[PDB]
This record gives structure tokens, C-alpha cells and sequence, in this order.
């Protein structure tokens, strides 16, 4: 069977070998390295692919699965906020999807700054956070939305649509119904903002490294990967892209953990089967 346990076991096998191969070795050439001793990676073993790094001081990667282009990153460290906001601004971010829970953010032991729900000043950058709408995704999962306006002297003021699922616990997978609802909402939000820039004749439209949806959570390899996978599967241009392709591409473009838990992979499998999308590559 195409979606039978034998097929699932084979997929899991192939991806496991890939994760182990991609594991970062000390001073790994494939991964972005910290500078002068200042922490770059929130987690020592969840690193950032150098070839696709967005900024030299952020754990963040440009990711292209099939035709879907995005940016995946870890929750910025307090010391990276300024550079983080810079990335968001320069990217003309059409949507910022944060899947880190409100509990994680609230726990000061985690060092996850409340940067998109609060207004403040960071270096020479000043940010305002306007709470907008709230959208249920099912099973009680809630999406809180905000408008993040980024201001800096001499720079074009940029406002960013934020989609925050604050009750999706770490290392777990919300149902495929919830995932599809979320991916639809994120893409929809992104399409509205991107359209705005295109109507204004923004030069960012001609730059493939810009206008990308930015997705992340705490480490940016689980809930983040699950959403990205769902998003690429919603792209009407990714016909024939298999789950194997999908997960391997995210892994080679960020790190080998992308799609952290089996439960998260299962959701991607389920969505694939729903569309008749192949799991393995022949
Ligand atoms: C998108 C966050 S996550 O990848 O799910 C994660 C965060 C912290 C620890 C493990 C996974």
C-alpha cells in the first residue's frame, strides 16, 4: 500500500538516515557559526544551514520546498531582536507566523522575548504591536493576530501581519484539520500583504529572497516544519512533490531535525494521503 505501515516505515527509515547525516559536527562547514562567543543558536544542536542563512547573526533559513518559498527560524534571542526586526523589515514580510505557546513566551527561564505582542524600542528600532483579530482553528486551537509596525530613523516604515497560535504545545502535532486551517490562514494573510506591496509597485516583488512568509516557534524545527509542510501542500504548483521530497528539502535547507516528532510527520502523511500525494520517491 502507498500509505500502509510498510511505506510509512520506509519513509521514516530514509528520513532518519538523513537526520543523522545532517547532524552538526563541531565547526561544521555546512552550518552557520557563532562569532566571538556570543550565542547564536538557542539550542546547541539545532543549527542553521550556512548556505541558506538569512543573516550572519541569526539562526534563520531561506527555505524552498517545491515552489513554496519561506523563511524558517528559531525564536530570536533577546540580543538578536534588533537584527531580527531588521530581517523582518528588509524582507517586507507578508506574514509572521509564530507557533510558540504563550506559556513558553511567559516563562522567563526560556529567554523568549514578547517581541510581537508588546510595543517597545530595540536599539535604534521602535516597534508597535496592534492586536487585530482572533480566529479559531478547531479543537480549541486559537490564532491571535497582530500588526507589527517597525520604525527606524531613515528607514522605510514597515508593518507586518502576525499570526500567533499561542496554545500549540511544543513537540506535539495539532490535527490535520487544524493544520490545514492554519496553513490556509497564513497563506491568505500573506497573499493580502504581498498584494498590497505589488499594488504599490514595491521593488521587493522582483527579489526572490523577499516577500517570504516567516515561520517559527521556539526552535523552529517542529511546529514550524509541520506548518511549512502543510503550506507547500496547499500550493497549487507543487503537484507530485512527495513527503520524502518535502521533508528532505526542509532538512537540507535548515537542519536535519525539521519535522521533529513522528506525530508531526504523521500529520504531513495524513494530509498527503488526503490529496493522493505520494509518500515515497520511486
Ligand atoms: C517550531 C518549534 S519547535 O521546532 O517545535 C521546538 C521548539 C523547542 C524545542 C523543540 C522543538
Amino acid at each position: 500500500s502507498p500509505y500502509g505501515p510498510e511505506a510509512r516505515a520506509e519513509l521514516s527509515s530514509r528520513l532518519t538516515t538523513l537526520r543523522n547525516t545532517l547532524a552538526p559536527a563541531t565547526n561544521d562547514p555546512r552550518y552557520l557559526q557563532a562569532c566571538g562567543g556570543e550565542k547564536l543558536n538557542r539550542f546547541r544542536d539545532i543549527q542553521c544551514r550556512r548556505q541558506t542563512a538569512v543573516r550572519a547573526d541569526l539562526n534563520a533559513n531561506y527555505i524552498q520546498v517545491g515552489n513554496t518559498r519561506t523563511i524558517a527560524c528559531q525564536y530570536p534571542l533577546q540580543s538578536q531582536l534588533e537584527s531580527h526586526f531588521r530581517m523582518l523589515a528588509e524582507n517586507r514580510t507578508p506574514v509572521l507566523a509564530v507557533l510558540a505557546s504563550s506559556s513558553e513566551i511567559a516563562n522567563q527561564r526560556f529567554g523568549m522575548p514578547d517581541y510581537f505582542r508588546q510595543s517597545g524600542t530595540y536599539g535604534s528600532i521602535t516597534v508597535e504591536s496592534k492586536m487585530t483579530q482572533q480566529v479559531g482553528l478547531g479543537d480549541g486551537i486559537m490564532a491571535d493576530m497582530y500588526t507589527l509596525t517597525i520604525r527606524e530613523a531613515g528607514q522605510k516604515t514597515i508593518s507586518v501581519p502576525v499570526v500567533h497560535v499561542g496554545n500549540w504545545p511544543d513537540q506535539t502535532a495539532v490535527s490535520s484539520e487544524v493544520t490545514k486551517a492554519l496553513a490556509s490562514l497564513v497563506d491568505q494573510t500573506a497573499e493580502t500583504k504581498r498584494n498590497m506591496y505589488e499594488s504599490k509597485g514595491s521593488s521587493a516583488v522582483a527579489d526572490d529572497s523577499k516577500l517570504r512568509p516567516v515561520i517559527h516557534c521556539r526552535a523552529g524545527v517542529g511546529r514550524t516544519a509541520q506548518l511549512i509542510g502543510a503550506m507547500c501542500m496547499n500550493d497549487s504548483r507543487n503537484s507530485q512533490l512527495s513527503v520524502e521530497d518535502m521533508v528532505s528539502q526542509m532538512r537540507v535547507q535548515r537542519n536535519g531535525i525539521m519535522v521533529q516528532k513522528d506525530e508531526q510527520l504523521d500529520v504531513l502523511i495524513k494530509l498527503a494521503e488526503g490529496q493522493g500525494r505520494p509518500l515515497l520517491n520511486s
